[PDB]
């Protein structure tokens, strides 16, 4: 039972469509105070799309364009990286960290679930209280198998079958 | 009808556990002229991972490692970024290119259908006979958008809206 | 009398030691519902410095490290890219662009007086209702420029000299 | 009294306006043996910027540009990153790293005191006989922090207090 | 005899002009089962030239865009990093690290002798059976010259002079 | 008779051992007025590295490592990207471009020629006199190419064949 992304998502979102202004995306941003927006699919062959904050003013903001005449879907991010709702949130805040992103939606089939974002892992996550310490346990699942070859190679009552499962024990230590 | 991920995919994967080592994964690609292989995962709550021979190239050959003492574990991606299955190609294509992979698992749900690579979009898509051209089409929806309120606010028959809908022609001539 | 940093920065930071722990960071974010926090020097001689939500997700939630055993110093930016005052709030836009940040302390000489974001940015800049439009006021000034060579080369009373300026009109039209 | 910024900035620079051809910016260079050149601000509330011989490399030269008919702003970096002149150069090298810059102008308020540059560090530095050492000394400030609410927890004489000291101690070994 | 770059490239290349359609490059990837092709330089004092599977998905899949009407010649890659026929393969894995390519052409003066690949690397090179260990290798050979350095300044007989060979050793059993 | 790497070219090099510190390093650069330095090859086998004024900066300066104790070969790049003689200028600054670096070796076969770096292209090339303008070249050489081609289709006396040139000559007028 590893926190699933689906249990610390939220699942209110808010939309817009891709041809409404960056104005209107700014306007609705800030009446709802949000970060984020999914860009509407057009219909049901057409992929989820976001459109953050950065991307306003990384895109617009930052070059002086007027939002007024610019459409979000010249700034939005169309398909994007989607996390699947059983996604344990480790491997969502690992998956957020080799993409360079901070949201994604959380997607079961083509339907949209909610949205998961570093403020969810941050503020919803156990990985203060359970640290799952990834590349510790794959190290120790290793040293495991490791163990199961040496002990059916050299036999169960080996001191070398005994050295194994004493490595196993002595990372499991630190 | 636009072409899926699942129509393109290849469906034969081969896997290795995280535990092997980089000289049984390379051992086993060889053997089966590959470039990929799928880490199997430990449990059904585990996610999917992938290890490249660019991974063993890159982390494991450019620094003279030793591939029969480090571990798959250590070099793959886990989690990955995966493809749903009806994803239409162009945008596995724009999803590969904006964050850099070469290869992504097609997931339903979390069970692995198969694999879908650059090579597959090349060979199999339909981008070479039917150009989507996404940027110029989300353009003319655009002009479509404003001649459906320019009609609604000045009447059909005004020239406004007869306009309107010539900027929706004059973008499909060009 | 274009918007500058100042008039739009939040003056309320809060603050923490760098040997404080990251479960420290968490618990006093999450308390406060807060995105970042300044690093306290430990004298006058010591820069400012910031530790981010996205910084603990990245580096900490990612790799399951625990956060009551790792501290703030080990996953801060020190120093950081600093704000001054006066900057204007489109060339603040430009600088976060630039360097992929997503806030900055704002700093007169060595003393802190707020923080600005692309929230802040986004919500109380003036970037919607005037678009400074960098490049093309910067390529009008360089027309100038050359209108007044043209003009003191050939004299003002002659066609190059007028066409010049209506080089500026031209581009002022668009 | 660790070396400051200002101490080994270059206080002479050569400066040129943005609506100055790259060519103009060429001949000055070249003729005044640098690397480097400020962009005069037009007005008081106008940024500095830089225009760097990679620059006009990277972004002229590589595409056979004409030099002559392209334009300072062109190719600038407005805002910059900017110095202020008493952050330490320990801190400097860092930013600089950071960023990927190898210069800077040092600015106060936001009058141009000068440029710092990986050269002035390189040369002008006490790196190499005053290693700073940033991390291990800021672990065991982390130390001595702990070692004072050890103390004060279980008495200045406990054993737990006098090991917790001997933790800075033997960190101060190595 | 360490493993030359030469000994392990492919001599069978592929090529195509700059100015044939990205289409007729698809054509001829497909029909000959290719992942590269070598852009033809126009003349003698012409760079060779480098168009991937890769370049076709990212630059133009992605976008929908046309192959029939671009060109090689816009999505190519000229000049490319080049590997000498010498390098050996080791440091071939490396510059493709450092570089982020996964081919080079392999070029001697500026005659093409052919290609080499990650799956070079990975299929016929000496990786697995002979890790060069570089940076170990590196290392040692700097233990060395301090103990050439120690014993000409404190004699051979010195008990220093055994004990700096003695760090040869002790690394040496690592 | 296009300007040749060779032509502009640093002959005059320095070198340093691997086994050098960084503070050897440091001495020799600021002695000889230098901001790179090769590393000299241990044997005829082994590839030429180069250690820049940005690497000790970057590497050892930014953390407060200590130069005496550190060595080149930690710091260097090796192999590099190397430069042949022959390839045009315009093509090393786009080399330098896509790699992201500032100086190069000039190596023939493997023997080093020399040394090319952004200044010696700012201050030596033809880049202001000549601009090579290379994908407008690139376009005019398919526009004839397709000329040769609709005239050889349809006979160079039909208008379509005048057409094909014509539309060589409007792209030679812009």
């Amino acid at each position: 039972m590893v926190l699933q992304a689906q249990e610390i998502m939220t699942q209110n979102v808010v939309t817009i469509r891709g041809s409404a202004t960056v104005a209107d995306a700014v306007k609705l941003m800030k009446e709802k105070k949000l970060r984020g927006l999914i860009v509407e699919p057009r219909h049901e062959q057409d992929p989820y799309g976001i459109v953050t904050e950065t991307d306003i003013v990384y895109k617009v903001a930052a070059f002086g364009h007027d939002p007024k005449t610019m459409r979000v879907y010249e700034i939005m991010a169309k398909p994007c990286v989607v996390v699947n709702p059983e996604l344990g949130v480790e491997y969502v805040a690992r998956l957020f960290a080799q993409t360079r992103i901070r949201r994604a939606p959380v997607i079961q089939g083509k339907t949209l679930l909610g949205i998961i974002s570093v403020s969810d892992i941050l503020f919803k996550s156990d990985f203060v209280e359970k640290p799952k310490r990834l590349f510790i346990e794959d190290e120790i699942e290793a040293a495991r198998e490791d163990a199961r070859a040496i002990c059916a190679a050299k036999g169960e009552t080996s001191p070398d079958c005994a050295a194994a499962w004493d490595v196993v024990e002595e990372l499991q230590a630190e």
